[PDB]
């Protein structure tokens, strides 16, 4: 399946993210509120790996970190107005991403695309700390973002 | 220092190991599970996805995020079935579903079972279409990796 870039790959904190785009995809089951297949615009995939950073939080360097919250927020050059949109973790063919099936709101042309990454919620991932087995690392509190300022939506390349 | 549980099993799509040590400190510490003062060991549930495997989207060896692991313990000797709730969590070694666990009959040798759920309906989607898409479909009912005669001797550290 043929992927289109976003833009270049960000390291942020402890992340090595990459953004690429493709044709709408059929998602079972279909998460949260995303469009469908036919009502998309596009698929939108954040591609998120530990980087050397990321050992420090006991990830194996290069390896794909879940139970993140992404959530991408889009905007038009020129307008005020902003799209939130919630990714969700799925595995496609080449393994497991951030992603969701997405409409551009305000059509062809520029946008600022933002990927805000918080790490997971308190109660849903733990850390060893204890010396012996433990951890040097932490999470991240305030979101780790990932942006690219002109990507252009020039339609489907399918 | 690392003990096994038993031998490795493998079951539908996972490999999955069970090893226990020393009572770890994690933080946030999870839901009900004694501190690592309390405990009596940690206990891990190693799960990479194997062969079959590749069917869902995943790499060989690849650990395998979202599940819901329980365990079941039962002493040989006793009706008694103590559950125990592993959570997702990091060591220095990496990811894992642990728990710290106090073995509420002792000394003995037990009957371990873990039971494997997939990802909840609302947590974790496939994309299936032709184009770029898997073929493989998540299990149904929760998939168990057992080990009848687990021998506890106290800690080994
Ligand atoms: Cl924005
Ligand atoms: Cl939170
Ligand atoms: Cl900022
Ligand atoms: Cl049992
Ligand atoms: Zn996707
Ligand atoms: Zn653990």
């Amino acid at each position: 399946f043929d992927e289109f870039p976003i833009g270049e790959d960000r390291d942020v904190g402890p992340l090595h993210v990459g953004g690429v785009y493709f044709q709408p995809v059929e998602m079972h089951p279909a998460p949260g509120a995303q469009p469908s297949k036919e009502e998309a615009d596009c698929h939108i995939e954040a591609d998120i790996h530990a980087n050397e950073a990321g050992k420090d939080l006991g990830y194996g360097v290069g390896d794909f970190v879940p139970y993140l919250r992404v959530v991408a927020f889009l905007q038009k050059h020129g307008s005020e107005k902003v799209q939130k949109v919630m990714f969700a973790p799925m595995n496609a063919g080449d393994g497991p991403h951030y992603g969701a099936n997405v409409k551009f709101e305000e059509g062809l042309g520029t946008y600022k695309v933002r990927f805000e990454i918080a790490a997971p919620s308190h109660d849903e991932y733990s850390l060893h700390i204890d010396e012996q087995t433990g951890v040097s690392g932490r999470f991240w509190s305030e979101p780790l973002v990932a942006e690219w300022d002109d990507f252009e939506w020039k339609g489907p390349q399918w």
